C-alpha cells in the first residue's frame, strides 16, 4: 500500500536521521500535485507520524514552506479526501459520518500541540480550528437539510412510512442547497465532500421540488374537478407507483379522489385509484373538452389531459375554431414565458401549472415525431412541439440541478443531445440551429464558481505572505507556482475555467 501521503511520509522519515533542502522541498512540491487523492484510512493511519516528522524536521531547519504545509495541512488534506456516496440514505449518512470522524481526527488537539510545539500557528485559514469549524457546520447542516427534504419526499420505497401529501409548500430547486454555497464556505468548495454532498442533496431536493408543484395543483380549488382528478392520476402514475409495488396511495388522497371524481360528468370516464399500465391511459371519452362552451377542463391547465391531446397531435386533428383559440392562448402564453425567462423555478411552476408534467412532455414528443414520420404542422402542434422539447430537457436537467462540479458535465451532455433527440420536430419547429441549446443554456446554465476559487486563492496568498514573512523577510518562495497550479488546474479540470489570474 503506497499513496501520496504515504510516499511523502516514507520519504520524509529518511530525511530526519543543502541536500535535505532540495530533496525535502521537491518532495513537498510533489505531494501538493500528486495525481491520486487520499482515502480516509490512509489519512487516519498516516496523519500522526507525518505531522510529527514535519513539525520536528520543521523545527531544526525553519523554512517557511514546512511552516505553511504544517499550518494548513488539514485543509489541503480535505481538498484531496475521496468521497463516494451510495444511493441509499442509510449508507450515505453512514459514509459521510466516517469522514466527519476523519476530519475530527485531523483537527484533534494533538495537532494544535504539535504546531504550537514547533512555534507554528493554529489559526491558519486551512488550520485545524478553521477546517474543523467549517466542516462540522457544513456536515451537520447537511444532514439536517438532506433528511428534512428526505422526509417530505414521495416514499414509495420498501422502507415503511406513509407519504406526506398536504404537508408540502413549494420549494425552489436551489433553496435547500443555497445555504451551503455561501462565501463563508469558499475555503472548502473544491473539497470532494462538498461536491458529493451537493449532488446527493440536489438529487433528493429536486424530486421534492417537482413533487411540491404537482401537489400544489392537486389541492387547488379553482381548478375543475376533472382537471383536479387528472393531476391526481398523473401524480399517482409518476411519483407513487413502482414496478415493485403497484400503487402507493394514502387513504386521505384516495378518498379525496373518490369524492372529487364522483362529481365528474359521466360522459368522461375515470378509473379509480387502485392497482399493468398507467392509469392516465385508462381514461376514455368522446367529448371534445377543448371547445370553450364545454366547461370540463380548466382553461388554465388544459394540456393535463394527455389522451385527447396526444390524439390531437398524432392524428393531426383540426379542432373547432373556438377550441383552437382556447388553445393558442395557453400554448402561446406558456411559450412566451418560457422564451423570455431565466429562472428555472418559474419555468418549472408554469410547465406544471399548464398541465405539462414531464411524462406528458415525453408522450407529446412521441406523438409529433410519429406524426412527421407518416406524413408542416399547425400552430397548436408547433407550440406543443416547442413546450414539449424545452419541457422535456428542462425536466431532465431539473433532477440534477445543483451548484456542484458534475452538473457542468451532465449539462454539456444534455444540451448537446437536446436538439438531435427528435430531430424532425426540432428542425421543423425552428429550434434547429442551436436555438434550443441557447434557451437551455440561459435558463439551466451551470453556476460559475470563479468567486470561490478567487477567494481561496487570496487566502492561500495570505498564508503565503505571513508564513514567508516570519521565516523569510523578503518573500521569494519557489512553491507559489506549485500551490497556484492546483487552483488553476482544478478550475479548468472540473469547472472548465479558462483559467485566469490577476
Ligand atoms: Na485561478
Amino acid at each position: 500500500s503506497d499513496g501520496p501521503m504515504q510516499r511523502l511520509l516514507a520519504s520524509l522519515a529518511g530525511l530526519r536521521q543543502f541536500l535535505a533542502t532540495a530533496k525535502l522541498r521537491a518532495a513537498m512540491a510533489a505531494f501538493l500535485l500528486s495525481g491520486t487523492a487520499i482515502a480516509p484510512a490512509d489519512a487516519r493511519d498516516c496523519w500522526r507520524p507525518l505531522l510529527e516528522h514535519l513539525c520536528a524536521l520543521h523545527r531544526a531547519h525553519g523554512l517557511p514552506e514546512t511552516a505553511l504545509l504544517a499550518e494548513n495541512l488539514p485543509g489541503l488534506l480535505v481538498h484531496r479526501l475521496v468521497v463516494a456516496l451510495p444511493e441509499a440514505p442509510d449508507q450515505a449518512f453512514r459514509e459521510m459520518e466516517v469522514i466527519k470522524d476523519t476530519i475530527l481526527a485531523v483537527t484533534g488537539s494533538d495537532t494544535s500541540h504539535a504546531l504550537d510545539s514547533a512555534g507554528l500557528r493554529t489559526a491558519a485559514a486551512l488550520g485545524p480550528v478553521r477546517v474543523r469549524q467549517c466542516a462540522v457546520e457544513w456536515i451537520d447542516r447537511w444532514q439536517t437539510v438532506t433528511k428534512s427534504c428526505l422526509a417530505m419526499s414521495p416514499r414509495t420505497s420498501i422502507e415503511a412510512l406513509g407519504e406526506t401529501s398536504l404537508k408540502m409548500a413549494p420549494v425552489p430547486l436551489g433553496q435547500p442547497s443555497a445555504n451551503l454555497t455561501t462565501p463563508a464556505y469558499s475555503l472548502l468548495f473544491p473539497a470532494p465532500f462538498v461536491q458529493e454532498g451537493l449532488r446527493f442533496l440536489a438529487l433528493v431536493s429536486n424530486r421534492v421540488t417537482l413533487f411540491s408543484a404537482h401537489l400544489q395543483r392537486i389541492d387547488d380549488a379553482t381548478l375543475t374537478p376533472l382537471t383536479r382528478a387528472l393531476f391526481t392520476l398523473a401524480l399517482v402514475d409518476e411519483y407513487l407507483t413502482t414496478p415493485e409495488r403497484g400503487a402507493v396511495v394514502p387513504p386521505p388522497l384516495l378518498a379525496q379522489f373518490q369524492h372529487t371524481v364522483r362529481e365528474i360528468d359521466p360522459a368522461i370516464m375515470i378509473p379509480p385509484l387502485e392497482a399493468p399500465g398507467t392509469l392516465m391511459a385508462r381514461v376514455r371519452t368522446d367529448v371534445a373538452v377543448f371547445d370553450p362552451d364545454v366547461p370540463f377542463l380548466s382553461s388554465s391547465a388544459l394540456a393535463v389531459f394527455q389522451p385527447a391531446v396526444s390524439s390531437l397531435l398524432q392524428l393531426g386533428e383540426q379542432p373547432s375554431a373556438g377550441a383552437q383559440q382556447r388553445l393558442l392562448a395557453l400554448l402561446q402564453q406558456t411559450w412566451t414565458l418560457i422564451q423570455n425567462t431565466n429562472s428555472p423555478s418559474v419555468v418549472i411552476n408554469t410547465l406544471i401549472d399548464a398541465g405539462f408534467t414531464p411524462s406528458h412532455c415525453t408522450h407529446y414528443l412521441s406523438a409529433l415525431e410519429g406524426f412527421l414520420a407518416a406524413g408542416g404542422l399547425g400552430e397548436v402542434q408547433q407550440l406543443f412541439g416547442c413546450i414539449a422539447l424545452a419541457g422535456s430537457n428542462v425536466f431532465g436537467l431539473a433532477r440534477e440541478y445543483g451548484y456542484y462540479a458534475n452538473y457542468v458535465k451532465t449539462f454539456r451532455r444534455v444540451q448537446g443531445a437536446s436538439e438531435h433527440t427528435h430531430g424532425r420536430l426540432c428542425e421543423a419547429v425552428g429550434l434547429s440551429g442551436g436555438v434550443l441549446s441557447q434557451t437551455l443554456a440561459r435558463i439551466m446554465g451551470p453556476a460559475v464558481p470563479t468567486e470561490h476559487l478567487a477567494s481561496l486563492r487570496r487566502a492561500l496568498v495570505g498564508e503565503f505572505e505571513t508564513a514567508e514573512r516570519r521565516f523569510s523577510s523578503g518573500q521569494p518562495s519557489l512553491l507559489r507556482e506549485t500551490a497556484l497550479i492546483w487552483i488553476d488546474v482544478y478550475g479548468q479540470t472540473h469547472w472548465d475555467i479558462t483559467p485566469t489570474t490577476p
